[PDB]
């Protein structure tokens, strides 16, 4: 000798270990079978049987929650099973995870006879007709769901994935979920579906094989069948019938990808049009004039009130205004300068603080105690001029990676060795850490900060203290003799009395091939002195052969050039802000004891090889002071690229790269031939790339793009209103529209049956339906409407009313999205506005009266002088049903919230008295309607009320009374009759009759139109809302505060009545689309990469795809997808050749003009060859070159003919970041994808579509089928998010890379458990930095979800005491969750 509680042993070695090898997206979910092996060995627990003799059938099973497993912890759930009904739980304390009816029995209990197949139908298929277990769980890896070798049941299974072969291991959990597999192998596709109820399990133990022989290896394996006609999938003694999943948001394992810009910059005196040029906007410019004033006057101020002489170097103040009068009333200086600060005109700099400084260093009063005083106000307030706009023009994130990131390109070290002396006045770690350092991943660094004291502002970045006098040479500490590789002297060298002596001794810190980075005013030397002599103690800097310095620190910048230059120093770069600071990166010249070798690269046929591959071999037994020089003359060429990688395996100490840019050169080409004047220059400075471009030399950069680029609005015609986060109302943006090309998206599967007549009409206005709310907010799920929307680009939207194509005022009803500025409404469902309405009343009409119609006179026969009980009197289709039904002659009761909605209808319908209303707050309107209808019922009802006022509502039907429900939020029980059958679902069938719009609808349609002419449809009140507010009109809807009709206003409508539609253009964010009647070509498309990217062009408009493969197709993925897209519509083509020849070439588009005009040219192939640089030959170097430097020219040359190149949309040309970044063994590889881009960069120089994209890792399909140089794979879904922005984008190439982190690896230091959830809660947002984000902003403002909020709840209940509800983690923020852990 509650009715279980059940322990998961989550442990090194416990035999339940294997359930961490079921996740979904790096979480780690129980799986939804396990809560029928756990119910199974309950019952079987009840009947006092083994539970592997006992025969059951679940039904109806039900997944509220899931539970999170955790590697190395303890999972406890309690199963209850009621013993004679057989009802069971699956609960986990208070909160259920599972629910259903378990029901024993001993009879036969399988439907299908698969329990009695024995052999396996796929055998000697081909292996092209054969999906194998790698193939079949890529396609599941790329859904999200990823399964560990437990979990990978299926070894074999065909095309169409009805017959498989599921392995028999013995573990129940495991096996039933590899026949789950088999139904979500059966939807093709791209969301992530999580199942959330099982109607009908059967597990038959009896028929099933007994557990395997204790020691097995060769586990058996049973055979498998899907059945489309029934949904059940079974499997030897298992049979799983229809299941049912959602969408769920696919969650990002890693941190957002790093993109960049691989653009040139050059290196000195850059122009406005260069990237490295300072960021000196018009608006900042004038502040900066702004500020010249306002200090120049407040210095003059100064003199004439400084009757007390409390002013110190009131001599250097003098020559302050002696100067700015030389190089040119107090309260319009303020005036001017707050009138820029005050204003909010969009142009706006960042923020005002060298005027705010100077206004504290010139409003302080003038008495006693001065110096002293007003040092500590300053000095409390030295951040404004670090962080100010005219000081951040030389620190912007591009320059600042220019300077440290060709530092390091340059330093032939492991770790790079920085030093910023002076970090107490002047800070640049401050801007160099987090916007040049943090993206290092090839090159260590470790910077050092030095001034006379401890830095406070640097406690919390990761630098290395030291202590010792900047501003004092010959006591420099001697052990900092050659310890840096650069020196940073940010306002520095100008503090310090003998310049001549100070570089001397920090010419000695900097290592032999250093540089030193030079930070000094060399402009308007007026405007920070203000602020310069009363910090400065002793202003006594001597002057020299280049000048006298200005006032007594400052040296002009033409004249801080001639010092270096005289001391030996060549300027690297002297990007020369030009409004004040200038920036100076030095390097002492490099005087060669031997005669450089310089080698010709410019041959695309590899010509070089031997040669090069010779010198590379006699690099390391040579002087330090031989080099080896790679150069080329021609803009085609992979120069760049190539030695990045041969650095990888040579080291940067003897290689070098020359390459000029014929199409950009200057009027004067460089002449770069052995003993030059031109190539001595570089032999001096010996810099390891050399470009010249554009006419000035410089590099390749890659500048970063900020996350606000990715969602920037930019005009456009067509335009349609989504949602950038599933779930969120917040996140509603418009989005370029598909209509651009004519067409709309999701034309594939069913919507290809229903070949109505569409008109295109221009939108004026767009009403808001509750059906819009509903689905915005993520209460119901895209897939609960018609499946005729499933592949549209939005589900927003129905009703409308604008002008159709001949200028007409029309008004209807469409499928989504109606919420656009376009719409192609079928003519079946198009009004016409009587010549009394305006185009904002008739945008209420529409949806409102035909939904009404449709409940009373379509689905309830509502006949004259019969009763109607209406819910919601005060909704849009209350009041229009109130109108329809008061025609028919009936009796209306009604609901009303409050006493404001009852006086709007009694105004609105005079009919109505005061004994027609009821009250919606509670359940007492039964008692009355009931007592005054005499006992008779009422006819119809038209319910949206859920809970005890539905119940109640059916109480009061007739006898022939008819009940039409039109609420959306329906309870799980409702939702489970609408799948049995037992019920209609009819909240979504206007939706689902104008996909059709068949006999049904066109009653609709009649009836409306009847209405309209006979007076009973007339417009109800609105309140319009501007296209930008968006957001704000669907939160009042929501809301449901106040009655009426939301409608956004498109377009403004003109006074005529019959008039063409002006051409204008709206602010939208950027969603690729391709024309559905061109071909695109996508050379190399049959790969891991082109046939998931295929999939995404399918989905966002390409109906004509021409995929080519050296073979074609081979395997059984491949035979599977190209056999998806042609189901869905798509009009494929396989070919089977290379494109390397002008023949190859014709071939392919002889095909893709077959199909349709050109639009668009893909190049996704890669042949790669890995192995050391001096053990390749010709033939093995020109492997990878042939796809990418023979392809891309001849697709390149057939691009730029006719007819091509007009139809022509998009260009891709796919690289690898190989080229920015280099790699080890992949020599060939780097030259390849280099000559690819700088085709691509040739392109843009004509004007013609091009876009190059620059991955690092794909996680996903690839290559890859983990962390290499330190960077993370990206998922797919992510890389497809990235490249959507690629396509519309101005330039040409784009690094897209994930990184491990910044640091975090082997640094962490949490304890207190009040941090240790934060983490924990902060993570499961997606939030790397927890702290980063406001303490006070409600969860749901960041757009907590649902999963999002379990886990929350979860996460607490695992992590600490709390038990909180779901309703509070969307409405519960940061600093109320910290308060709670406490208490
Ligand atoms: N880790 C990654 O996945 C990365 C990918 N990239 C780029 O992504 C692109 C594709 O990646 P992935 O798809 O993983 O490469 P895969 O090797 O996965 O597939 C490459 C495809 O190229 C096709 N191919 C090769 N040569 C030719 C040719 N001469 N004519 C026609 N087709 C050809 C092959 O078809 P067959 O097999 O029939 O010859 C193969 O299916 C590549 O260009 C690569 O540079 C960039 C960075 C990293
Ligand atoms: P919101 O949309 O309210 O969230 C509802 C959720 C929590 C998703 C719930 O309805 C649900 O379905 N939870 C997940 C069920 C589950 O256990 N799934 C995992 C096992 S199946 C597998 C392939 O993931």
């Amino acid at each position: 000798y509650s009715d279980n509680v059940i322990d998961i042993d989550l442990s090194e070695d416990s035999p339940e270990n294997y359930l961490l090898e079921h996740a979904v997206d790096g979480r780690m979910l129980f799986p939804a079978t396990g809560t029928l092996v756990l119910a199974w060995k309950t019952l079987a627990k009840l009947k006092g049987v083994e539970f592997e003799q006992l025969g059951v059938q679940m039904t109806n099973v039900q997944i509220h929650q899931a539970l999170f497993l955790n590697p190395g912890g303890k999972t406890t759930v309690s199963v209850s099973v009621m013993p004679i009904t057989g009802e069971f739980q699956v609960r986990d304390g208070e909160s259920l995870i599972s629910s259903g009816v378990i029901t024993s029995s001993e009879g036969r209990l399988l439907e299908t006879d698969q329990h009695m197949k024995k052999g396996s139908v796929l055998d000697g298929k081909p292996d092209k007709e054969l999906l194998f277990t790698k193939e079949i769980y890529r396609e599941f890896l790329l859904r999200g769901y990823e399964y560990g070798a437990a979990f990978q049941g299926i070894q074999r299974a065909s095309l169409d994935a009805t017959d498989t072969d599921i392995r028999w291991d013995g573990r129940w959990i495991s096996y039933l979920d590899t026949v789950l597999q088999m139904y979500l192998l059966s939807k093709p596709g791209t969301h992530q579906a999580l199942p959330t109820l099982l109607e009908s399990v059967t597990i038959d133990p009896r028929v099933h094989p007994a557990q395997p022989p204790e020691g097995t290896t060769e586990f058996q394996v049973l055979p498998g069948k899907w059945d489309p006609v029934l949904q059940i999938a079974a499997a030897g003694g298992v049979e799983i019938r229809s299941c049912h999943s959602i969408r769920a948001s696919r969650r990002l394992n890693h941190d957002p990808p790093i993109l960049e810009d691989f653009a040139f910059a050059p290196y000195v005196d850059p122009r406005p049009s260069d990237r490295s040029a300072a960021a000196v906007t018009p608006a900042l410019r004038d502040y900066a004039d702004a500020c010249f004033e306002f200090s120049r006057q407040g210095m003059k101020r100064w003199l004439e009130n400084d009757k007390n002489n409390v002013l110190p170097n009131k001599e250097e103040i003098k020559e302050a205004l002696a100067m700015a009068n030389k190089h040119a009333n107090f309260a319009s200086a303020k005036a001017t300068l707050e009138a820029l600060v005050n204003n909010k005109n969009g142009h706006r700099l960042p923020n005002h603080g060298l005027f705010e400084m100077l206004d504290i260093a010139f409003s302080e009063p003038l008495e006693g105690d001065y110096w002293d005083r007003l040092r500590m106000k300053l000095h409390d307030v030295r951040t404004y001029l670090w962080d100010d706009p005219i000081i951040a023009a030389l620190e912007s994130p591009d320059i600042v990676k220019l300077v440290m990131e060709t530092v390091s390109d340059n330093v032939n070290q492991q770790v790079m060795e920085i030093l910023e002396v002076g970090a107490a006045r002047g800070p640049y770690y401050r801007q160099a850490i987090p916007k040049a350092l943090e993206y290092f991943s090839i090159k260590d660094w470790q910077y050092t900060v030095a001034d006379q004291g401890f830095v406070e502002d640097a406690a919390e970045f990761p630098v290395k203290m030291m202590q010792f006098d900047p501003l004092d040479p010959a006591n420099f500490p001697a052990e900092l003799t050659e310890s840096c590789d650069l020196l940073v002297l940010k306002w520095n060298l100008q503090m310090q009395v003998d310049l001549d002596a100070a570089i001397t001794e920090f010419s000695k810190m900097i290592k032999p091939g250093g540089f030193l980075l030079v930070l000094e005013n060399g402009t308007r030397l007026s405007t920070f002195f203000p602020i310069k002599a009363i910090v400065s103690a002793s202003l006594g800097g001597k002057g020299g052969p280049e000048g006298d310095r200005a006032m007594g620190c400052f040296y002009t910048d033409a004249q801080w050039s001639a010092l270096f230059a005289r001391h030996g120093f060549e300027q690297i770069m002297h990007i020369p802000d030009g409004i004040a600071v200038s920036m100076f990166l030095l390097r002492k010249p490099f005087e060669p004891s031997v005669a450089p070798i310089i080698i010709n690269v410019d041959d695309l046929e590899c010509s070089w090889l031997e040669e090069v591959q010779a010198r590379c071999a006699e690099l390391q037994d040579s002087h330090k002071d031989s080099r080896l020089w790679l150069v080329a003359n021609t803009e085609l060429s992979g120069v760049l690229g190539f030695l990045r990688s041969l650095v990888w395996e040579f080291g940067s100490e003897k290689l070098r790269c020359i390459q000029i840019d014929d199409a950009t050169a200057g009027p004067n080409p460089p002449k770069i031939s052995a003993d030059s004047a031109d190539f001595k220059e570089l032999v001096r400075k010996d810099l390891a790339y050399n470009v010249f471009k554009n006419g000035k030399w410089g590099t390749y950069r890659g500048f970063v793009i900020s996350d606000a680029d990715r969602q920037k609005e930019r005009p456009s015609e067509y335009v349609y209103a989504d949602w950038l986060s599933a779930g969120d109302m917040s996140s509603l943006r418009w989005f370029d529209s598909p209509l651009k090309t004519g067409h709309n998206n999701g034309m594939l599967g069913s919507k290809m049956a229903h070949k109505l007549e569409t008109e295109t009409c221009s939108v004026y206005y767009a009403g808001l339906n509750l059906r819009d709310i509903i689905l915005a907010n993520g209460t119901i799920q895209r897939d609960i409407l018609p499946e005729e929307t499933f592949f549209k680009e939005g589900v927003l939207g129905v009703e409308f009313s604008g002008r159709n194509s001949s200028g007409k005022r029309v008004m209807g009803l469409c499928p989504p999205p109606a919420l656009a500025t376009t719409v192609k409404c079928p003519v079946s469902s198009l009004w016409s506005v009587p010549d009394q309405w305006t185009l904002e009343e008739a945008a209420t009409v529409p949806l409102a009266y035909a939904t009404a119609y449709y409940c009373l006179v379509s689905e309830g026969g509502v006949q004259k002088g019969a009763t109607v009980f209406i819910h919601a009197g005060a909704s849009v289709v209350g009041q229009a049903s109130i109108a329809v039904a008061l025609s028919y002659n009936c009796e209306i009761f009604t609901l009303t919230k409050n006493s404001d909605e009852t006086a709007l209808l009694k105004s609105m319908y005079p009919q109505l008295n005061d004994r027609n209303f009821c009250s919606s707050e509670d359940c007492s309107f039964e008692k009355y309607i009931r007592k005054e209808t005499k006992g008779s019922g009422v006819d119809v009802v038209i319910n949206t009320l859920r809970g005890k006022f539905l119940k109640a509502s059916r109480r009061l039907l007739s006898k022939k009374g008819k009940f039409v429900d039109i609420g959306f939020k329906v309870d799980s029980n409702t939702q489970i009759a609408y799948y049995t059958r037992e019920h209609p679902d009819l909240r979504f069938q206007l939706d689902a009759l104008l996909e059709s719009q068949g006999p049904e609808w066109t009653r609709l349609f009649d009836l409306v139109q009847a209405g309209i002419h006979s007076g009973v449809v007339k417009p109800l009140k609105r309140a319009v809302y501007s296209m930008d507010k968006i957001v704000d009109a669907f939160k009042t809807v929501e809301a449901e505060r106040e009655a009426g009709k939301i409608v956004i206003k498109i377009r403004d409508e003109e006074r005529q009545k019959v008039c063409p539609t002006p051409r204008t253009s709206f602010p939208a964010i950027h969603r690729t689309c391709f024309h559905p009647d061109k071909s695109h070509i996508l050379v190399g498309g049959m790969g891991g990469m082109g046939l998931e990217t295929a999939h995404w062009m399918v989905l966002r408009g390409a109906k004509k795809l021409i995929l080519t493969s050296r073979y074609g197709i081979t395997t059984g993925y491949q035979a599977r997808k190209i056999a998806f897209f042609k189901q869905l519509g798509v009009e494929v083509e396989v070919l089977a050749l290379s494109v390397n020849t002008r023949k190859a070439a014709d071939k392919v588009f002889e095909h893709a003009l077959k199909m349709g005009p050109v639009g668009g040219i893909f190049n996704m192939a890669m042949v790669l060859y890995n192995d050391d640089f001096l053990k390749m030959n010709r033939e093995q170097f020109l492997k990878p070159l042939e796809s990418k430097i023979t392809m891309t020219m001849l697709l390149d040359d057939k691009s730029r003919e006719k007819p091509v190149r007009d139809t022509l949309d998009h260009f891709v040309m796919f690289s690898s970041l190989i080229v920015s970044g280099g790699h080890l063994g992949q020599a060939n590889y780097a030259f390849g994808s280099t000559v690819l881009e700088k085709i691509c960069e040739r392109r843009k120089r004509d004007g013609l579509p091009v876009t190059t994209p620059q991955w690092a890792s794909i996680a996903d399909v690839g290559t890859v089928a983990t962390i290499i140089c330190r960077k993370y794979p990206q998922r797919f879904f992510n890389v497809l998010s990235v490249f959507d922005f690629m396509m519309s984008s101005d330039n040409v190439v784009t690094i897209s890379y994930v990184l491990v982190e910044k640091s975090m690896g082997v640094a962490a230091g949490e304890e207190s458990m009040v941090d240790q959830v934060l983490r924990a809660v902060g993570k499961v947002l997606g939030i790397k930095d927890v702290s980063s984000v406001d303490g006070d902003k409600e969860f749901i403002d960041m757009g907590v979800d649902s999963l999002m909020s379990v886990e929350i709840k979860q996460a607490l209940e695992r992590d600490a005491g709390l038990v909180i509800s779901t309703k509070d983690t969307q409405l519960m923020t940061f600093n109320t969750l910290r308060s709670m852990v406490k208490g």
